[PDB]
């Protein structure tokens, strides 16, 4: 370790003395390198009081590049070290990270969050790997620090010291970690009265700032609602959902005494955020009570502020098919009135209120919603708000909430996709990352792509769904297809991938499902796969494939499968990515997925298995061999080919070979697949079995154990496919060379005679087979000399 030590000190130095200029950065970006996990690397910088030097350099440091690489440095050191972590928590305070968050320069928030995460990780045994759970043990030993960490975060939520960006980053951090049960953060947070604190952020008004104000962003109310909801998803028993709703209920009662306008305006804005979050709780609260009456009342006054706020609440109240049919009675009349307001922000909100109510229920009567031209009319209204240059505002967020409903209508989809100015407006909105417009904009995109969940018809006899099939069902009926594709193309072409990645920041599984639907839809066109990759699609989809809705994950995985088929995986999935993706892809191989999902998975896995022994290795450890194998027994013209082709790349790993050596019919069935009518299927199999017999004497024996293996070997030798026969005679050589007693069973049959017919002949179509055959005869000579 002589070497390492010296460089460390060389770099430590260059970095911290302000002499070295653009030389400083070299040391930094490189400093960070040497720690990278490597213990004998970190152990030192910790020991040469690096943590301290970083605390000095950072308060003075003005170059944003060096500054960031410094925080990475702190993270690198904590990584998987309870010690250096505990140690680091003492030398800088948790509040030192909470300051990196509030630094108002670029890339701070992501990096701050990465340390905090790394810290939370080391303390609890969490590894920064997909589907890692925390060590129950380390969660007890360090529960003091783990908890000191949570309480820090909850107390940062409403802290008026920090700016919006940082508040978001904090709330996000909490959303991400609440679900792990060995941490009990869901419960622990509800004790510290975290819910009230989240609600406080929700009811912070971004327009009119009442005297008591914290700095927020467009995404603050949304981000906070998703948190509220995620926390509730983890109130497991009935008693815990109790404590939750009770805390909320209480928080409302409190605000509703001394009901000045501020107190009223805030409670309703919070209730709105609460419906748009944990819906049941939102509803149990609207019930108790006559807050419905209170809202209607506010909507009826003549102050545009109560109007505004009350609309959003009405709009939010309608999120039940049940409580909307119940709501129209009284409220619709107010909405129609507000729909006539000269106040743009009010009109548009009222318009969304009405589009939402109007949307139920376009399956039931089979009769489409907004008949008789209402759909086109309302859409035109939304178009005008969307383009409206006159207010450069969040009036657009609502225009698009509107189109998320109208766009279910065919004619509407079509006007909209023709309307380039509006497609740009929508792109500019998503591109601007503002989380409050995700639902509207992305749903509109889903609609235009026809990517909404179709009517799912399932089979009696699931086990037979794929058997013997000779064709894979198109996703769309033939009339629709070309219009749909023209549409998906105009989206892809105005950079919908970058725009959605901007939004993918979200922690909402349901929000991720929408995004995953649109990206899958794009990847459905091979010509567009290129773009998606180059606009950063793979990183987003990979996250979305590992954590989300069962359906959302599915869509995201299939979109990755598609990219994998067309952009070589050595490029689209290097390097850690090629490993992370394997688990999700194997899940597309299950019986309840579509033949298309199976096929696109098999194809991608074949490509992935071709990379290195490392990716093969992950495929194996995840039970993948048997999951893929299943398809060889369907007589499916595409599924079986793909599976055979994939398997032909797995046998490159000796560990797979050992599977063929065991007690099973892997060698049997692979040999029988050699007689397959489909050339490519037969080629992959004889290829694979050639590879196997080339390295496994035991496998050559298993072949001789097959019912009428000689019949099988005749078929190979005389195969019309010059490729199969080449692979086939190679198998025979591999057996001959495997041992005298295998060779002898062979020499007892007409095989050697047969093979003496394929004499050497360099320029022939079958030159290769002739060559291997000549060597077969020659091998049988070595034996006879003895």
């Amino acid at each position: 370790n002589a070497k390492t030590s010296t460089k460390v000190k060389q770099m430590m130095d260059l970095t911290f003395d302000l002499a070295t200029p653009i030389d400083k950065r070299r040391a930094a970006a490189n400093n960070l390198v040497v720690l990278a996990k490597e213990q004998t690397g970190a152990e030192l910088l910790y020991k040469d009081h690096c943590i301290a030097k970083v605390a000095s350099l950072t308060k003075v440091e003005k170059d944003q590049d060096i500054y960031v690489n410094m925080v990475h440095l702190v993270a690198a050191l904590c990584e998987n070290s309870v010690e250096r972590t505990k140690g680091v928590l003492t030398e800088l305070g948790v509040p030192w990270f909470m300051r990196v968050l509030d630094q108002k320069h670029e890339n701070c928030v992501s990096t701050a969050q990465f340390c905090l995460q790394t810290i939370l990780n080391a303390l609890s045994g969490l590894k920064n790997k997909p589907d890692s759970k925390p060590d129950k043990e380390l969660c007890t030993r360090n529960n003091r620090e783990i908890d000191t960490l949570l309480t820090c975060l909850v107390y940062s939520i409403t802290d008026r010291t920090i700016s919006g960006a940082a508040r978001d980053g904090v709330i996000e951090l909490i959303t991400r970690n609440v679900h792990y049960t060995a941490l009990e953060w869901a419960e622990r947070l509800v004790e510290i009265r975290g819910l009230c604190r989240l609600l406080d952020v929700c009811s912070e008004l971004e327009d009119y700032k009442y005297e008591s104000a914290m700095d927020i962003t467009g995404s603050s109310s949304t981000i906070a609602s998703v948190c509220l909801a995620r926390i509730y998803e983890n109130m497991y028993y009935d008693e815990a959902k109790a404590r939750f709703t009770d805390q909320i209920d209480e928080y409302i009662k409190d605000k509703l005494l001394a009901p000045d306008m501020e107190s009223k305006v805030r409670v309703t804005v919070a209730i709105t955020a609460l419906l748009n979050g944990p819906l049941d709780v939102g509803n149990q609260v609207v019930a108790r009570e006559g807050i419905l009456q209170m809202i209607l009342a506010m909507a009826t006054t003549d102050d545009e502020l109560q109007q505004r706020v009350a609309c959003e609440c009405l709009i939010a109240a309608s999120s039940k098919k049940d409580k909307a049919k119940a709501l129209c009675e009284q409220g619709v009349d107010i909405l129609k009135r507000l729909y006539h307001s000269k106040n743009d922000g009010i009109r548009v909100r009222a318009l969304v209120g009405l589009c939402k109510l109007g949307s139920y229920g376009g399956q039931d009567a089979a009769i489409r919603p907004f008949g008789d031209g209402a759909a086109l009319k309302l859409a035109e209204a939304c178009r005008r708000f969307l383009i409206k240059p006159g207010k450069d505002k969040d009036i657009r967020r609502w225009a698009a909430d509107g189109l998320a409903y109208l766009t279910l209508d065919a004619e509407c989809k079509e006007k909209l996709i023709e309307d380039k100015a509006s497609i740009h407006a929508l792109m500019d909105l998503a591109r601007g990352g503002n989380q409050s417009c995700l639902y509207g904009v992305v749903t509109t995109f889903v609609n235009l792509c026809n990517a909404y969940e179709k009517q799912e018809m399932l089979p009696e006899m699931i086990e037979l769904a794929k058997f013997a099939k000779q064709h894979i069902p198109e996703e769309h009926e033939l009339d629709d297809v070309d219009f749909i594709n023209k549409r998906i193309t105009v989206l892809a072409n105005e950079g919908i991938t970058t725009a959605l990645c901007a939004l993918a920041k979200t922690e909402s599984h349901n929000s991720q499902e929408l995004i995953a639907r649109v990206l899958n839809a794009v990847c459905g066109l091979k010509e567009l796969r290129g773009k998606v990759v180059q606009e950063g699609g793979v990183k987003a989809l990979l996250r979305m494939a590992l954590e989300g809705t069962e359906k959302g994950k599915r869509h995201a995985t299939q979109a990755l499968a598609r990219i994998g088929i067309t952009i070589n995986p050595e490029v689209s999935f290097s390097g850690q990515r090629s490993l992370d993706v394997i688990r999700p892809l194997l899940n597309l191989l299950q019986q309840d997925c579509t033949a298309l999902e199976n096929f696109e998975s098999l194809m991608a896995l074949t490509n992935l298995a071709s990379m290195n022994e490392s990716v093969r290795q992950r495929i194996i450890k995840e039970q993948g061999v048997s999951k893929i194998e299943y398809y060889l027994m369907e007589d499916h013209l595409y599924l079986t080919r793909a599976a055979a082709q994939c398997l032909c790349n797995l046998v490159m790993s000796e560990d797979v070979i050992k599977m063929f050596e065991g007690n099973n019919d892997r060698v049997k069935f692979l040999a029988l697949l050699c007689e397959d009518e489909d050339e490519e299927t037969a080629t992959a199999c004889a290829g694979a079995l050639a590879i196997i017999t080339s390295v496994s004497v035991k496998c050559c024996e298993k072949i001789l154990a097959i019912a009428s293996w000689l019949d099988i070997l005749h078929t190979l030798i005389a195969n019309p496919s010059p490729a199969v026969q080449h692979r086939g005679i190679v198998i025979i050589l591999n057996m001959i060379n495997a041992g005298e007693e295998i060779a002898k069973k062979l020499f007892e049959t007409d095989i050697m005679e047969l093979l003496s017919g394929l004499g050497q002949l360099p320029d022939d179509t079958r030159a290769k087979a002739r060559e291997v055959a000549t060597q077969c005869l020659a091998a049988a000579e070595r034996y006879r000399i003895i």
